[PDB]
């Protein structure tokens, strides 16, 4: 309720960034950016969610040059609990170097409203979108390809031992290079992927074990891409068209019909009921990167 008749909540109000935790406010400081250096174009949207929205953004380096960007913003900054997340979900990656994981640009702090995350844009926008859209003709290699990619980018962020929770095409970009860049929407979650998200978890992507305990694992992150497999091995049909009552009467995803045997045989193992059993994202990696180079661009993907 965005125009309330009355408050009727008690308000609990954070001050009239001292009110912020001191290491986030000392991280967000250090990529800052000057609020009359980034030009952000409200009237042009990028995408809307219901807690967050991102724009279009234009930032001047050092040297004048124009920097196309993506700039994340909060709906509303009344919540400091969420107004923390949502400054953490932008400087996390500021501890990240890997060209397929998502980098951030700075954080624009200014007088008034949400603070502004920024990030390089990002041509392709969302993984899962670039490969539904009939016009891209992408084929076994190229779809192999971007999950190597994502592979790549979670070895490093397991390596990292960064846990992601919610990896997912919809949660991974792609620049204009066809560079994957794992990510995390997060409170910019687009509105409609609510049916996707049944706390508001991503069931259909989440280990068998993560689905009864809530605790995720680089081991749940290894389902999750299994399941990331899928979708872009279908080209982004929705998976399973009670998921876990599902999955405990002995089921899995179908092989797709361009996904290759010995790449279903690792969507399996990426399924396996025991957690410590799965691969880990370097054996993927390997794995999948034997796998891919044995495409040669010839079989096309049908949307
Ligand atoms: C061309 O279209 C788009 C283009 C778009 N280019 C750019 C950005 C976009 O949105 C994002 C995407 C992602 C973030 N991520 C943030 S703030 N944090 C994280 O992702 C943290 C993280 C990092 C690695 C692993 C897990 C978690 C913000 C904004 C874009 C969205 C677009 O359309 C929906
Ligand atoms: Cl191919």
């Amino acid at each position: 309720v965005q125009y309330p008749l009355t408050d009727m909540s008690p308000i609990l109000t954070s001050g009239d960034d001292l009110s912020l935790n001191p290491e986030l406010v000392q991280a967000v400081q250090h990529v800052v950016i000057g609020p009359s250096s980034l030009i952000v174009h409200f009237n042009e949207v990028i995408g809307r969610g219901h807690f967050g929205c991102v724009y279009h953004g234009t930032l001047l380096d050092n040297d004048g040059k124009k920097i196309h960007c993506a700039v994340k913003s909060l709906n509303r900054i009344t919540d400091i609990g969420e107004v923390s997340q949502f400054l953490t979900e932008g400087i996390i990656m500021k501890d990240f170097s890997h060209p397929n994981v998502l980098s951030l640009l700075g954080i624009c702090l200014r007088s008034e409203g949400s603070p502004l995350v920024v990030l390089p844009y990002m041509k392709h926008g969302d993984l899962r979108n670039f490969i539904r859209n009939e016009t891209h003709n992408p084929t076994v290699k190229d779809l192999i390809g971007f999950g190597l990619q994502v592979a790549k980018g979670m070895k490093y962020l397991a390596s990292k031992k960064f846990v992601h929770r919610d990896l997912a095409a919809r949660n991974c970009m792609l620049d204009e290079k066809f560079t994957v860049k794992v990510a995390d929407f997060g409170l910019a979650r687009d509105m409609y992927d609510k049916e996707y998200y049944s706390a508001k978890l991503p069931v259909k992507w989440m280990a068998l074990e993560s689905l009864q305990t809530q605790k995720f694992t680089t081991k749940s992150d290894v389902w999750s891409f299994g399941v990331l497999l899928w979708e872009l091995m279908t080209r982004g049909a929705p998976p399973y068209p009670d998921i876990t009552v599902y999955l405990l009467q002995g089921r899995r995803l179908l092989q797709p019909e361009y996904c290759p045997d010995p790449l279903y045989e690792v969507m399996l193992k990426c399924w396996h009921p025991k957690a410590e059993m799965r691969p880990s994202f370097s054996e993927l990696v390997s794995r999948i990167s034997a796998i891919f180079s044995t495409f040669i661009g010839e079989h096309y993907v049908h949307v």
